[PDB]
């Protein structure tokens, strides 16, 4: 089955471990919670086409797809977005790489990050948006299976 090496990035503390457990293992994590593991691998069937992901809890050299996440209660994590893109279109030499803007913490009741903007950002970048809770499962599955798609359509 084809492999799909995927790497998550985003500031700190916006939810890049939280986000590739509960995938994995369906358990909303914290800081009590062991977070140091680098690399997860899940087969999935992704449009009826099994395969598996190779997921890299942040080199970035070899990555085929990747998720930028904010959280929306982080204003300086959304605003530093952009400097994690540039990141990777310089070590992929490309304009384009098969991209995902997460704002994640979705299930947060207050919120520094108003979401016209992020649907903006991400239509500049010309990317899908989707929102995020590692904690109540939303979006999450979305997020990883939009990469997928994004890849096999590069
Ligand atoms: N309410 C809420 N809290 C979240 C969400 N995702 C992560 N958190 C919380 O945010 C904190 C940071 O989570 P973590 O997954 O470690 O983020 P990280 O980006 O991996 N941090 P690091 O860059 O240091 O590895 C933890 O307290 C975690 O429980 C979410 O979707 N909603
Ligand atoms: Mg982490």
């Amino acid at each position: 089955m084809t492999e799909y090496k995927l790497v998550v990035v985003g500031a700190g503390d916006v939810g890049k471990s939280a986000l590739t457990i509960q995938l994995i293992q369906n358990h909303f994590v914290d800081e009590y919670d062991p977070t140091i593991e680098d690399s997860y691998r899940k087969q999935v069937v992704i449009d009826g086409e099994t395969c598996l992901l190779d997921i890299l809890d942040t080199y970035m050299r070899t990555g085929e797809g990747f998720l930028c996440v904010f959280a929306i209660n982080n204003s300086k994590s959304f605003a530093d977005i952009n400097l994690y893109r540039e990141q990777i279109k310089r070590v992929k030499d490309s304009d384009d790489v098969p991209m995902v803007l997460v704002g994640n913490k979705c299930d947060l009741p207050t919120r520094t990050v108003d979401t016209k903007q992020a649907h903006e950002l991400a239509k500049s970048y010309g990317i899908p948006f989707i929102e995020t809770s590692a904690k109540t499962r939303q979006g999450v599955e979305d997020a990883f299976y939009t990469l997928v798609r994004e890849i096999r359509q590069y």
